[PDB]
């Protein structure tokens, strides 16, 4: 079926939970043996969220190459994304090592450091220009260059220096700051505006390594971001845009990381975002 009318048909019939459970039943199951080794317990935020072995990002290190991060490679859309958990106190150096080694331009953050009164990720970037951060375990230096605070999101320019080689690179930090503590946003308008700002920066483009996107677990809000981006790109590429099947795209993405889209409300919100976004792309 088309999307917008499949949408109203699920609303009127109140069957979002049944649609979402079908997706959960059909989703791929692949091994995640490296994530479960005892030496990696303090590298995982949640025991039930792990990268598959076949798609995990490897650190260029011989001691321990493990990080909770997955490469999502979308062949027809010609887009790739790295989805990862919010960094932990003992993985902030690994996080920036990955950004460096994978040649990423942009980092997309969809959570606040504290939500619901608890810490959802480490304070992994500097908050003042004159107070830079040094990660001694991976030999990197990170400096805040500039910060632009808007009503729904903040964009930061950061300088990452590899202290071994003295090479430097400019990284863009895109921080969506207004996702509610409970539920999903009422309108997708600010989320879509944010997506377009990431796109306009070059961070999603083939001349750079894959964008790094995270929330707390790296599957819920993060899944919504890449699902909406890929579906809108396919609608532009194909002769028949009504042939884009959001459930099929999501199942394809779940071949590369488990659990993408965590609730039936997140599924409904993803439909809403693609529907509204397809009108703005053209009128």
């Amino acid at each position: 079926m088309e999307m917008e009318k499949e949408f109203e048909q699920i609303d009127k019939s109140g069957s979002w939970a049944a649609i979402y459970q079908d997706i959960r039943h059909e989703a791929s199951d692949f091994p995640s043996r490296v994530a479960k080794l005892p030496k990696n317990k303090n590298r995982n935020r949640y025991r039930d969220v792990s990268p598959f072995d076949h798609s995990r990002i490897k650190l260029h290190q011989e001691d321990n190459d493990y990080i909770n991060a997955s490469l999502i490679k979308m062949e027809e859309a010609q887009r790739s994304y790295i989805l990862t958990q919010g960094p932990l106190p003992n993985t902030v150096g690994h996080f920036w090592e990955m950004v460096w080694e994978q040649k990423s331009r942009g980092v997309v953050m969809l959570n606040r450091v504290m939500e619901k009164g608890s810490l959802k990720c480490a304070q992994y970037w500097p908050q003042k220009e004159e107070k830079e951060m040094i990660f001694e375990d991976t030999n990197l230096k990170l400096t805040l260059i500039s910060e632009d605070i808007k009503s729904y999101y903040t964009v930061r320019q950061l300088e990452l220096e590899n202290l071994t080689t003295q090479e430097t690179r400019e990284i863009l930090h895109f921080h969506y700051t207004t996702w509610p503590d409970f539920g999903v946003p009422e309108s997708p308008a600010s989320f879509l505006n944010f997506l377009f700002k990431v796109r306009e920066s070059g961070s999603l483009s083939p001349e750079h390594g894959p964008v790094v996107v995270h929330c707390s677990a790296g599957i819920g809000r993060s899944g919504t971001f890449c699902l909406a981006d890929t579906c809108l790109l396919l609608m532009d590429k194909r002769k028949d845009p009504s042939s884009v099947d959001i459930k099929k795209v999501l199942l394809e993405m779940r071949k590369f990381r488990m659990g993408l889209i965590q609730t039936a409300d997140q599924l409904r919100f993803s439909y809403l975002a693609v529907i509204e976004g397809a009108k703005f792309i053209m009128g």
